[PDB]
């Protein structure tokens, strides 16, 4: 629900993000899709993110 | 949710500043933009979406 | 369920309560009000648990 | 749940104490009080309610 | 649906196992039943490991 | 779901190999046997199941 408007204002405009994980990992790169359980975040390659691992999805800047 | 969604708004309609403390230890802290089922719109320079799974505690600045 | 009589067992006769997270921390208090999701603990400042980050939530004393 | 129920039962009507070992690598010790979907209320001085997505096994001392 | 006879395969052929832990933990034993929510793995005694706390289920050899 | 199956399917389509991170760090690489609403199986010399809620990150070796 707020989700999918906040990760398009993302993808459209190409801004890249920090995810970080429940662990502390920090990936980063640009949201290139989602669905209901994973982004793919896009970089060198494309990697599939589980929703679920992700503590937060953090602009680099604002939207 | 019916407890949730009260204190959650009562902190964001009077612009309560909060500490988020995530599973993992890491403090965020910030304003709170809006929030559904499943994140917390958490903001101050950018708006960062927190995902409620990986939430464990909110703690208000100051009392309601 | 079980939740519900065990957390107003608590909440009515003001125990005070330690909930331990999935982490290790342990935060004290008591049994302000609850929800399916969160629990509310009383302190200095009211704070908001979700109970999915609660590994368990300890009496102080036998109710 | 149709295995779960059963063997958490067993244990409780035998009065077989378990060790409950948590995700986070603690380990509780007690008798079964009783259970639902989501906790194990967990007995000796006080029961402690113990939520089972925080429990990574139950290890009776004895076997059934 | 996988998990059914993935589990069902490595009982009936008696086939050790280890079973990673969310935490890093290793538990080693023999796949004895399950349900939708735990593995009872068995070896000395019978534990009931929950399945939200395993990260992989890993036979011991090829099945 | 519509994003997730789509891209575990072509990377076992053309065998290319994946590196599954695990929530708690480990690094997990093989094959993708196949998958269920719940559990990725990942293949080597044995087929090992892993449940995606322990699951972070899926990483192709190469760009599909």
């Amino acid at each position: 629900s707020l989700q999918d408007p906040f990760l398009n204002a993302l993808r459209r405009e190409r801004v890249p993000v920090s995810i970080y994980l429940v662990n502390g990992i920090k990936l980063q790169g640009q949201i290139e899709s989602w669905d209901q359980f994973v982004i793919l975040l896009k970089n060198t390659v494309s990697q599939m993110v589980y929703k679920h691992a992700i503590s937060t999805v953090v602009p680099s800047r604002p939207v």
